[PDB]
């Protein structure tokens, strides 16, 4: 629900158990009020007011020393207010000056769940969404700002957009813009973030908020791998199941900026958006920029409430795929189990293996196109190759298909090897600086995707390769971040170009399954699952590994999001050895998959590939669309554990992974969550029963484990 | 309920919302399986073995080196069943032998409370109670354990207490004598205990358990200043409003001791109980020794409803006085007012001030009797100092009723002087070893109240005053701990002798109102607290430190306890000049009245006085009955808050005492607890409205101080 109070000219926003407020001041400044659980109270008492030295005045309140933005809290600060905190927007305007003193002009509510120009979004019908739409203005920048707040009741989801216009005669730019920004009067607060680096993304840093500012960003034309656009800001003492805390998700793949900060008057400001590094906007007369979203959630009971409130977000709000209420078909793909080293014959016998196994598709992987034998050429060359394919690829399609196998590709569309025909033709498609030698990554360049010619040529070659036969599934990469930054205005507009292509491709082939990846998780993020309803979570396949990184990513992301497969070992990027039945109790939390070559396992080894994929299938539709519950933290704890749990509460699949191993072991119990306290469960292998409160309280414990890094799953249903 | 399954040997006692169950193994030991949420599951489940190396084995155990009462969780573990932890029993029998190694013989279901000979013991009727008790035997040690187990079930209490009988011919003697074990398998817990000295009570400690015990008692013959007879074991990440929490509570006001151990298997053991030390205590053959009670309790929902349900609990089933569900008389106390410097025309004169204030009764403190002209003389000589008094009691009494007053008297009934008539008579009645010279604390000796001929002396003396006049309330006192303890049975006779004697104290004078006083609060126990419905809670009368005193006290104990009065400033302890609300709101947290000569006072503090009275009178109701809510830490934070709500949540007032200043103060809010969301309060004295969720979740903004340690009341009515 979205109401408007003239009166106070209070705006009242509520979900099914949040409320969140905010009001126009006499000044015409829009104040942040509350966000928390729900309410019919007018918050505004809330606001205090004294002379605070050095935090100064608008003029327009006069002699009245008590009124400062640089105290007050606000839903959209500015640099040109008096505020002297980080702040969400800053314009340089037609004559060179940094201000943005923001007025409001007009609101209007309307139904239905607002969409964004270019850029992915949160989507609802008329029944399941209102959107409240609040224009403010400042007459000396001519600048003309629209605040989006989309309200999802039943999923306890705010979202926040911006579109900002240039009002007046000459060129403004944008030089920062935030999505969103939280002011608390009082509360003292933990950053939770997620960190990392190549193969090993999305670990858990959880500090409190001292004075001063946590922040983290990315300006590497990406969400990254190093830090993901998401934020967690918890009150102290709030755990998985109890405790205030608030959400904050970038619905975006590019560059992002978040900043928390502990300030004077131990208030605390959350602030999400663009970055404001390599960001110059411009923006002629009457022209509009769209800052893309953030979505905002609240849970009053611990950071599981939180989550959970996220994955059905993403899953039914965000991700537009048929695959979302679909069976995924469990693939192979060729990259661990070959590299470049394959022939089609390699590939059409990696079916036939597969085929035996119960396996469903086969991804050709990186290899295939250009004289692509290794990984210094042919980006840009979307040509197959033939002579290493030993014929067409409608060919190679169809005796996989012959094989009963469906088919998947990689492409890597946005890239381009200066060893390519197209960079020998077009070099000035590169992204560079005139005059300057380019940074190299992965000895590769990425072409302009800002400009439509350069995004044309490669979307034609993709869809010849894509229309030579019924292909099922594409792996869209990007393997190397941004240099050579030339203008202000180019990461963003790269990015428009990105997701420009990908609406394009998903428009013309609407029955593809697309999984993104760039180096694993690099680009991880709701902007991405608006397209893809899998993305590759990491290239770290080592499954004790996968632990945290799983683990990490279910703060925001669903399970059915995660690609995840079981590879060979030792493990490929850490030489750690895991038994077979570990790689497939962790990899099942996910999409599930192969990428191994089967013909190098035991025969004790595959009959294990057939029955961890009729166990996949069996729990499918559980781990996918069931409740997910961290049930330990693999960063302190002995076991790294979890579970689904269906709707109804009648179902639930245990997941452990064992993390340490000492002598005369002491029992470890796993403590379940998310079931009906008085309902009695059926605990499938065992045969034993015990109700849900017993579970929850007491656990069950493991059996002691003989060897390292031990796994176990158990299944309960409902009596 | 308490319910048996005898084919499992499983006995489950249910509350309303909790469950503890235990069993009877194969071999006759009586193990604990579980306490916290309600469930009716057979949690034998949780019980696991494993060849533990040196953990040894029952010889009925056999070949089966996998069961060990050194790894096993228990009831009521012993010295003597290869159990290396620390244990519950030790008795060292007719032949020198320190051993007991119980096995189940029988067991008993009864609807009611069982009552404990000679003590002081939770009471309840046979509707509200049921009792389980379960006879286990050695016949080797030759003695019989009676465990017996309380069941309370809309108080989620479960009491415990234990009665040893020697079977055999020879004397046995009671070494160790435990009455509740809690025994987890699985738990990360914190220990929360209550330190302190005299003058500073009840200090919260809470740390983790690390491996090793975490130990506090009191051989003092008293519970003690230093040490409270209370435990909490929470869950690591328990806060007041969430997780998991247990108590333990001694209902005794002698020796003790509490153990905490995680062990190495990870497991958690928890002892409350009679100490150990200077404890030998002779059982002649059939004889029957009664261990005192605790009171268990456990909250799912944290600390706040934990202590919530220790309050109802003492209360409604501990203390016996009419006054708890009466008006108490506010009292005006002579000792800071006069000391030892009255006579019976000042007495008077401090009633016609009184009586002008609205003050309902003055307590004349010690220095009344024998020549008590200073605490060097007289204890023992329970004669009526009538040159002192201007006259007889008789008169004094009549003197303060016909200013509208009521009369109390202070009384310390347990000790004696050398420079005493009593003494100089009978000076083997004093605790001391033959031949040794004794240790004086306040220059004074301790009765041996182990001895009728020395308890019925003071008995009769103590009655004669008491029947010179209508005196409503009686100060009984208590003012050295025990030393010169002469033989092994001594601390726990001395203390049956005090309970006999305050028995027939309460029973000769049923109307009186008994406040129990030791020091202040060094005996501010539940066993006390059958007798007196309040306790002098500390003789530090500094507002400031009573913030911390009274936030400790009330873990375990009532409001209505708590005995607390504004008293003169410099503050006699400390030196602390306080205002003189802020003494009145910090001393409303308890019985309330004054302890000063309200003729020094400035008419501007005697019209408080007469404000104050009308303010507490006006509130007694909610303050005493009213639902207790921490909502502060004052160690850590910038106040000390906590409030009362009405059992139907209409009404609650809320107090604070500002405990920090630094200038361009922050604006500190204070966060509300126990309300009905959705119902609309009005604060009173400002005529605002608010939602129960508004000042749960944002509070209210308190009033800029202008000096330091200023108090607010806020009361909240429910429109
Ligand atoms: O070069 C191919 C390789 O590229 C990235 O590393 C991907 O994340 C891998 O899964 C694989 O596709
Ligand atoms: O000597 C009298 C004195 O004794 C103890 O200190 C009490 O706690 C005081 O309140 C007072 O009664
Ligand atoms: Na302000
Ligand atoms: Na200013
Ligand atoms: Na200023
Ligand atoms: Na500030
Ligand atoms: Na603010
Ligand atoms: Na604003
Ligand atoms: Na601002
Ligand atoms: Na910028
Ligand atoms: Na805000
Ligand atoms: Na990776
Ligand atoms: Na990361
Ligand atoms: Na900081
Ligand atoms: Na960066
Ligand atoms: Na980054
Ligand atoms: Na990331
Ligand atoms: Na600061
Ligand atoms: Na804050
Ligand atoms: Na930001
Ligand atoms: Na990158
Ligand atoms: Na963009
Ligand atoms: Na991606
Ligand atoms: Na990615
Ligand atoms: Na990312
Ligand atoms: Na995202
Ligand atoms: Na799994
Ligand atoms: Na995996
Ligand atoms: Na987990
Ligand atoms: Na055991
Ligand atoms: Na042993
Ligand atoms: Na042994
Ligand atoms: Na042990
Ligand atoms: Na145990
Ligand atoms: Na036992
Ligand atoms: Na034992
Ligand atoms: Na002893
Ligand atoms: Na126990
Ligand atoms: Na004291
Ligand atoms: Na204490
Ligand atoms: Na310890
Ligand atoms: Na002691
Ligand atoms: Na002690
Ligand atoms: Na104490
Ligand atoms: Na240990
Ligand atoms: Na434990
Ligand atoms: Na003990
Ligand atoms: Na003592
Ligand atoms: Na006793
Ligand atoms: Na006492
Ligand atoms: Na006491
Ligand atoms: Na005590
Ligand atoms: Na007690
Ligand atoms: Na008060
Ligand atoms: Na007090
Ligand atoms: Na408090």
């Amino acid at each position: 629900a979205i109401i408007y109070n003239p009166n106070k000219k209070i705006f009242t926003l509520h979900t099914a158990h949040t409320t969140y407020q905010m009001q126009v001041d006499p000044l015409g400044y829009l104040l942040h009020l509350y966000y928390g659980e729900k309410t019919n109270s007018s918050m505004d008492y809330v606001l205090t007011y004294a002379d605070r030295g050095f935090s100064g005045n608008p003029y327009a309140a006069g002699m009245d020393r008590t009124y400062s933005l640089d105290a007050l809290p606000q839903e959209y600060p500015s640099l040109g207010t008096g505020d002297y905190r980080n702040i969400a927007l800053n314009i340089k305007n037609e004559k060179g000056v940094e201000s943005a003193d923001l007025l409001f002009k007009s609101y209007e509510i309307r139904n239905g769940k607002y969409r964004l120009q270019g850029l992915p979004a949160v989507w609802a019908d008329e029944k399941e969404a209102q959107t409240l739409e609040i224009v403010l203005a400042d007459e000396n920048a001519q600048v003309e700002v629209h605040l989006l707040y989309g309200v999802l009741e039943e999923n306890d989801v705010i979202t926040r957009s911006v579109r900002i216009k240039n009002t007046g005669t000459g060129q403004i730019t944008i030089e920062k813009a935030a999505a969103a920004c939280l002011d608390f009067v009082q509360g003292e607060f933990d950053v939770l973030r997620f960190y990392g680096k190549h193969a090993m993304e999305r670990n858990l840093e959880r500090t409190p908020l001292g004075h001063g500012t946590i922040a983290f960003g990315s300006r590497r034309g990406t969400s990254s791998h190093q830090y993901n656009p998401a934020v967690i800001l918890a009150e102290k003492g709030t755990t998985e199941t109890a405790g205030s805390c608030y959400g904050m998700l970038f619905v975006y793949s590019g560059n992002f900026s978040c900043e928390a900060e502990k300030d004077q008057f131990n208030q605390t400001r959350l602030l999400l958006g663009l970055n404001e590094e390599l960001f110059s906007y411009p923006l002629a007369s009457g022209e509009t920029f769209t800052v893309p979203e953030v979505i905002l959630s609240y849970s009053a009971e611990g950071l599981s409430a939180l989550s959970q409130q996220y994955h059905n977000c993403i899953r039914n709000h965000v991700c537009r795929s048929k695959y979302v209420h679909m069976q995924r078909p469990v693939l192979i793909n060729s990259w661990e189990a070959a590299y470049f080293d394959f022939t089609g014959d390699t590939i059409v016998d990696l079916a036939k293996e597969a085929a035996s196994l119960g396996i469903d598709m086969v991804v050709m992987d990186d290899g295939w196109f250009g004289k692509r034998n290794d990984d210094n050429s042919s980006l840009g060359d979307w040509q197959v190759n033939e002579t290493k394919l030993g014929g067409s690829l409608a060919e190679l399609i169809t005796r996989v298909h012959e094989q009963g196998m469906k088919f998947g590709i990689w492409i890597e569309p946005e890239m381009i090897n200066e060893d390519s025909d197209l960079y020998r033709a077009h070099p000035d498609w590169a992204i560079r600086i005139q005059g300057k030698k380019p940074v190299r990554s992965r000895n590769q360049l990425l072409l302009d995707f800002s400009r439509k010619e350069v995004r044309d040529c490669v979307f034609d070659q993709i869809c010849v390769v894509l229309d030579q036969g019924k292909i099922d599934y594409v792996k869209w990469d990007m393997n190397r971040s941004m240099a050579d930054v030339y203008a202000g205005n180019l990461s963003y507009d790269y990015v428009l170009g990105v997701y420009d292509f990908m609406e394009r491709l998903c428009s013309r082939y609407p029955d593809l399954l697309l999984e993104g990846c760039s180096g694993g998780g690099g680009r991880f993020d709701a902007g991405m699952l608006y397209y893809s309803p899998q993305i590759w979570c990491s290239d770290n396949t080592d499954a004790i590994n996968r632990t945290r990184i799983q683990y990490g990513t279910s703060f925001f992301y669903p399970v059915s999001a995660m690609g995840a497969h079981v590879s060979a070992v030792p493990n490929h990027q850490t030489g750690r050895v895991t038994s077979f039945h570990t790689r497939g109790v962790t990899a099942m939390a996910g999409t599930f998959g192969y990428e191994l070559n089967p013909a190098l396992l035991s025969d004790e080894e595959k009959q294990q590939i057939r029955e961890q994929i009729k166990t996949y299938k069996k729990y499918e539709t559980l781990i996918n669309e069931g409740t997910y519950w961290r049930l330990s933290d693999p960063f302190t704890d002995e076991i790294a554990a979890w579970m689904s749990v269906s709707e109804e509460q009648d179902h639930a699949l245990v997941s452990v992974v064992r993390l340490m191993a000492e002598a005369n072991q002491a029992t470890v119990y796993v403590r379940l969550r998310g079931l009906k306290p008085d309902a009695v469960y059926l605990e499938e292998q065992s045969g034993r029963q015990y109700s849900g409160a017993a579970l929850m309280h007491a656990g069950i414990p493991l059996p002691p484990f003989t060897e390292e890094y031990e796994a176990y799953q158990f299944a309960f249903t409902e009596l």
